[PDB]
C-alpha cells in the first residue's frame, strides 16, 4: 500500500521481506524508489540490478506482481482505474501504475491501441492485452 | 499430483526420482519450485540450470510432460480446464498450467488466438495448437 | 523391429552393427534410447553426439532411414499409419514415428498442413511432403 | 524558468540541485547549456555524459521532465505552444522545446505526422503522440 | 557405369583417374561411396573433403558431371528417367540420381515444382531447371 | 558572408571565432575549405575531424547553421534561392548551398522529391522537408 | 582464338602477353585452363588467384573481355550465337561462352529471363542484359 | 582533353597538378590509366589507392568532376553524348564516359532506367538522374 510514494528505504524493507537482501544492496546502489520499482523491466534488472538469473528474475517479477495487485494507487489514480481493472479481472490490477504513468485515465481508454498497451503501458501478456482492449472498446 | 503447490524440496525429490540428481543440485541453487517447474523453458534450462545437452533437455522435457499429464490442478483450475483438455486428447492435459497461468478459463477460450497459444501459453507443437484452437471455436 | 521400445543397450548394439562404434560411446554418454534415436536431428547429432562430419551424418541418416523403414510401430501406432505410408510409397514408412509423436492418427491427417509436416513431423523433403499432403486431402 | 537561455553555469546549478553533482562535472566537460539540456537524448547521455545506468537515466529524465514542465518558453515560443500543450494535458508542456526547435508553431501543427512527432520532435510515448496528433487535426 | 553401386574403392580409382589423388586420401578418410559421390555438394566438399579451392571445386564438379552423364542407372531408375532426360538434352542425364533419390519417377514429374528441383533434386542452373519443368508439364 | 568562396584560412579564423581551435588544427590537417565546410556531415566530422563527441557535434552544427543562415550565396545562387528559402522561413536559408550544390534552381524545384531533399540536398528535419516540398509544388 | 580449347600452357602464354606474369604463377598453381578462364569470376579471382586489388581485377577483366570478344567458339557454338551477339552489338560477343555453357542456343533464347542472364550466364551489366533480352523476345 | 586515352604518366602529371602527389605514388603502384581514372569509385579509392579520408576523397572527386567536365571524348563518343549532356546541363558532361562505357549512345537512351543510371552508369545524385531520365524519355 502507497507503493507509488515509496522511497528507497521502503524498497529495501520490501526486498528484505520478499527474500532479495543481496539485491537489496544492489537496489540501494541504484537508488530505486517506489516509482522506479513499479516501472521496472527485465532489461533494467539485468543491466543495472545484477539480476543475471532468468529464474530469479521470474521469482522477483512474481513478487512484484503480488505487490502491484495489492498496492494503493489513490495518490496517482484520479479516475480510479484500479477497481476498473480489478472488476475486469482481479489479476489485472497490477497494470494500474503502467496505465496511469502513461497519462491514461478512464476517459481515454477507448482510444488505446494494442501496440500502446504493449509498449507504453508495459502489458506483456497478449491474452491480458486483448481482454483489456476488449473491455476498453465496450465502454 | 499437487505439482502447482510444490516447494523446492518436492522438486528435488522428483528430480532424484526421474534421474536428474546432478541437476537437482543445480535446481536447488536456482530455487525452482512447482510453479517455476511447470513454467520452465528451453532457454531457462540452458542459461540457468546447466542443461547444455539438447538430448538431455529432450529427456527432461519428456519427463516433465509425463508429470504435467498426471498432475492435480484443483488448486489453480477453477473452470476445470484439465478434463476439457484431456477430453480433447489425453496428452493435451499437460497444457493446463500454461493455460491457467495466462488467466484463461473455459469461458474465454473461444477468443484465444494461435499466436497467443504459441507465445503466452507455451504450446509449441503446431499440430497440438490447431486441435486446441479448433475445439475452442467449436464451443 | 520394436525400435520405439529400444533402451540404450539396443541403440549400442545397432550402432555397432551399422559401423558407428566410436559414436556408440558418444551415444552412451548422452543416454540415447529408441525414442530419442527415432526423433534425432542434424543439430542434435552435431552438438551432442560428436558427429562433426556432414558426410558421416549423411551415412548415419541413411542407416537411420533404413532402420525406420523396417521398424515395428505396433506399440505406438494405434491407427496403423505405417501401412498407410507404405501404401503411399514404401520409403514413406520412415515417417511413422515422426507422425505419431505429434499425436497424429489416420483421422486427423486431412487437416495437416505442409508447415506442420515440415516442422512438427520432421519431413524434410519437399517432394515427399507434397505426396503425403496430396494423399491426406484425398482421403 | 528561462531554461532555453541557460548557459553552462545554470546547468551546473540545476544538476547540483537535482542530485547529479558527479554528472555536473561530466556535463561541464561537455559544455552542455540550456538548449542542449532541453534537447538531450538517451544515446547522448550514455556516450558523452557518463550515465551508464538505465535506472539513473530514468531518474534524470524524470527530473528533466519536471524542469521542462515548469520552464518559461517566452523567448522561443512565438505562437505560445506551451499553454496549448498544457491545455491538452498539463504534462504535455514538456514537449514545447522539442516542438519549437523543429520550427513548428500553432499554424502548421495540423500537418504534423506521427513519424515527425516521434523522430524530429522527440515525443517517445505513443499514447502522448496520439493525443497531440488528435488535437492537432481537430484544430 | 554402375556408379550408384560403387563402394569406396571405386571412388578411389575414379579419383586417381581424374587427377584427385590427394583428395583420394581425403575421400577415403570420409568413406565416400558411390551414393555419396553422386549426392555431393559444394558445402560437403569444402567442410569435409579438404577442397578449399573454388577453382579446383569447379574442375572436380566438371569431372563429376562427366561421370554422371555416362553412368548406368539401371539399378535405381525403374521408370528409366535417364533416357527421358537425355532426350530432353544429352547434358540433362546428370540429374538422374538427384531425381530418383527424391523418389521421383516419370509418373509424378508433372507435379514437380521449380523450388523442389532447386532444393530436393539439386539442379542449380535456372536455365536447366526451366527446360526440365517445361517438359514435365508438357507430358 | 562569401562562405562558399572561403579557403582554408577563413575556416581556421571562423573555427577560432566559434570556439573550436583544437578542431581548427584538425580541420587544417584535412584541408577543409568553404565548400567542404558548407557540405559537412556527421560521419565526416566523426571519422576525419576528430569530433567524437555527439554533444560537441551538436554545438558545432548549431554554429554551422548560424553561419549558413547569414552567408552570402551570390557567387553560386544564380536563381537566388536564398531569399526564396528565407521567405519560406528565415531558418530555411541554411539549405541554400545544399540545394544549389545539387544543381537545383528555382525552376526545377517543383519536381524535387522528399527522398531527394533528404539524401542529395541534406535536409534532415522531416518537418522542414515537408514545408519546403509543400511550397515547391505550390509554385 | 580457340580459347575454349586452351589448356593451362596457353593460359600462361596469354597471361604473360597481357602483363600478368606474377598471376601466371598463381594460375598455374590453380590449374586454370581455357574453360575456367572463360568462366572466371571476381570471387574466384580474389579467393583462389591472389588478385586482391580491385583495380588490377578491373584491368584483368578488361583484358579478358578483349580476349572473349575475339575468341573462336566454333567448337562449342553449334547454333553460332557468336555472330548473333556481334550483330546485336560487337561488344556483346564476349557473352558467347557464358550463354553456351548454360546449354542455351539460338532456339531457346526467347524463353531466357533477365534473372537467368544475370545469374547463370554471368551478364552483369543491366544495360547489356536488357538489350540481349529485348532482341531475344523480338525473334 | 583526351583523358580516355591517357596512360599512367598522364595520370601522374594530373595528380601532381591537382595536389595529390602522395597518391600519385599510390596510383603508380596500381597502374591507374585514363580509363580506370574515369571509371573510379569510392570503394576502389579506399581499398586500393590509400585514400582513407572521406574529406580528401571529396576533394579528389571534385577535381575528377572538373576534369570530366572538360575532357575530350571524341575517341569514344560516336553519337556525341557529351554535347547532349552539356545542353541538358553544363555539369552533366561529367557522365559521358560512364554512359558510353555501358555501350549507351543517343539512340538507346530512351530505354535507360533509373536503376541502370544508378548502377551501370554511376550517376549517384538522384536529382541529376531524374533530369537525365526526363530528357531521355522526352526524345
Amino acid at each position: 500500500p502507497s507503493v507509488p510514494s515509496w522511497k528507497e528505504a521502503e524498497v529495501q524493507t520490501w526486498l528484505q521481506q520478499i527474500g532479495f537482501s543481496k539485491y537489496c544492496e544492489s537496489f540501494r546502489e541504484q537508488q530505486v524508489d517506489g516509482d522506479l520499482l513499479l516501472r521496472l523491466t527485465e532489461e533494467e534488472l539485468q543491466t543495472d540490478l545484477g539480476m543475471k538469473s532468468g529464474i530469479t528474475r521470474k521469482r522477483f517479477f512474481r513478487e512484484l506482481t503480488e505487490l502491484k495487485t495489492f498496492a494503493n494507487y489513490s495518490t496517482c489514480d484520479r479516475s480510479n482505474l484500479a477497481d476498473w481493472l480489478g472488476s475486469l479481472d482481479p489479476r489485472f490490477r497490477q497494470y494500474t501504475y503502467g496505465l496511469v504513468s502513461c497519462g491514461l485515465d478512464r476517459s481515454l481508454l477507448h482510444r488505446v491501441s494494442e501496440q500502446q498497451l504493449l509498449e507504453d503501458c508495459g502489458i506483456h501478456l497478449g491474452v491480458h492485452r486483448a481482454r483489456i482492449l476488449t473491455a476498453a472498446r465496450e465502454m
